[PDB]
């Protein structure tokens, strides 16, 4: 059985916040700019090389989320 394992060489700056499966990817992004002042409408969230739609709640995607933001 396959197992993709994707190694992070450090984790500097990395951020987790706890979000509920009833957030979607906007709500994470909101999260996000209340605690680094970093624009929403600026936010890129990736997951395994795709772009996250504004309108994806977040329960949807699962265990540990991680997503990229390009």
């Amino acid at each position: 059985r396959w197992v993709p394992v994707t190694v992070l060489p450090g984790c500097v700056g990395c951020r987790t916040v706890a979000a509920l499966a009833s957030w979607t990817v906007r709500d994470v992004k909101e999260r996000i700019f209340a605690e680094t002042g970093f624009p929403v409408s600026e936010q890129r969230l990736w997951r395994g090389g795709r772009e996250l739609s504004d309108w994806i709640k977040i329960g949807d995607l699962t265990c540990h989320l991680f997503v990229n933001m390009q």
